[PDB]
């Protein structure tokens, strides 16, 4: 009752912490990937600038 | 008092869930965005390889 | 135990709140960064279409 309510609130809080932890991990991986493409574009710009007539 | 404290905590829990659901949509947009630029850079890299002398 | 448990729940709500605020900022920075790379790839694509 109070105990079931409190039990439910605890479990939902644990669910929400688990959900933000998953988002944090996916966002960390996305930011890493964006760093990788930044590198790739930079290399393509360097190339093109070196090849420029 | 118990009822007011527990109502405030339950309402906040719903508020937090809502905020995390909004950040999920944004996060998936960043994942989609990274995917689209990945494809675009790969398409350039390949063009530049194909066109080289 | 209930007042201590309630105290813990409320502290964890405040800390969830701070984590959501920090992830808002990181998402915003990540969007900005994406938009910057999109523009750079767009400029490359237009340059290449012009030299074709
Ligand atoms: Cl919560």
């Amino acid at each position: 009752q109070a105990r079931q309510l409190l039990s439910g609130i605890v479990q939902q809080q644990n669910n929400l912490l688990r959900a933000i932890e998953a988002q944090q991990h996916l966002l960390q991986l996305t930011v890493w990937g964006l760093k990788q493409i930044q590198a790739r574009i930079l290399a393509v710009e360097r190339y093109l600038k070196d090849q420029q007539l």
